[PDB]
């Protein structure tokens, strides 16, 4: 089996991507974040607290005939931004673009954050990440990908992410016709349950490529691109006005200026991001000043290639016996 999505950014910044998302019996679609750094597929609900619902599209287990609670089953999570949610636990059929997994769990928020009542467009979490970062308890449950892989006609899925525009999952099969050249395959550890793989190097703008080693994670659920603060640094150093505004909490720089691009390296291959990519927009409405695409990982305690960075690419998510990432240029 296959299936195939289009996955839609949620606002003119591509802040996140939202993929519809069939659950239950009739089916009621939601639309989910999905994302690569985290293993818990999980709905606003019909259990939400009311006062945390503020315009999204919630679950209703009682009008699904093939929902069944996985009874004592209760969940819990946190995210990088600082945002959480918990809940209790059914098992229903899920389908993404024509794929149906029959038994996923489905994670159905009690509480939510504000962070997630405040962002109307986004209904829920669908989670890519290995299953060992499942947090359902007592019993750990398997990703959608994880239950959908032995099924699938080859056990990958892949991110085609647009700029300003619409992109694709596909799951069970590698477009050919979606990138560029060859795809450039490279290592993961799955040690921390991520998509883990070490970078061979950077380069801004039109300047000379430093071949480094950098350990970060390919994450589809983090806006932005985080590295190291010295590749940070040589980033918007090149940038005229820039600066690290620590009230802003990064760095920000004039709008009047032009942004170089920023190459990182896929083993040999090199995978590059147009300048445009990195702008972010006025820290607040009617401000010269615009928040940069590139920041920091300093004390988040890993690198973190998001969608700024996977944008750029087609990327393959190899769920092979030993996985693996490919990186396209597209």
């Amino acid at each position: 089996s296959t299936g195939s999505a289009t996955t839609t950014p949620i606002d003119s910044l591509d802040d996140a991507y939202i993929t519809p998302v069939q659950i239950g019996t009739p089916a009621q679609t939601l639309n989910l974040d999905f994302d690569t750094g985290s293993s818990d597929l999980w709905v606003f609900s019909s259990e939400t607290t009311a006062s945390e619902v503020d315009g999204q599209t919630i679950y209703t287990p009682s009008k699904s005939t093939t929902a069944k609670l996985l009874s004592g089953a209760t969940w819990s999570i946190s995210y990088g931004d600082g945002s959480s949610s918990s809940g209790d636990v059914y098992t229903d059929t899920v389908s993404v673009g024509g794929l149906t997994v029959t038994g996923q769990a489905v994670e159905s928020a009690k509480k939510v954050s504000s962070s997630f009542t405040e962002d109307s467009t986004i209904d829920g979490l669908l989670g890519l990440a290995f299953s060992t970062l499942n947090t359902v308890s007592p019993t750990q449950q398997k990703t959608f990908f994880d239950n959908a892989k032995a099924s699938l006609d080859s056990p990958v899925f892949t991110a085609d992410l647009g700029y300003h525009a619409p992109g694709t999952y596909n799951f069970g099969f590698i477009d050919t016709t979606a990138y560029t050249g060859s795809i450039t395959y490279t290592a993961v550890s799955t040690k921390q349950g991520f998509w883990e793989w070490t970078s061979t190097g950077y380069a801004v703008g039109s300047g000379t490529f430093k071949s480094t080693s950098i350990d970060g994670i390919a994450d589809t659920g983090t806006t932005l691109l985080y590295l190291p603060a010295t590749v940070v640094s040589a980033y918007w150093a090149q940038v005229s006005g820039a600066k690290s505004s620590s009230s802003v909490g990064g760095y920000v720089f004039p709008c009047s200026a032009t942004l170089p691009s920023f190459t990182f390296g896929v083993g040999s291959a090199r995978i590059v991001i147009p300048g445009d990519y990195i702008d972010f927009g006025p820290i607040s409405t009617g401000s010269s000043s615009c928040f940069g695409g590139i920041q920091s990982s300093a004390g988040i305690g890993i690198n973190i290639f998001g969608d700024v960075a996977l944008k750029a690419a087609f990327v393959v998510f190899n769920g092979a016996t030993t996985p693996t990432l490919g990186f396209a240029s597209k």
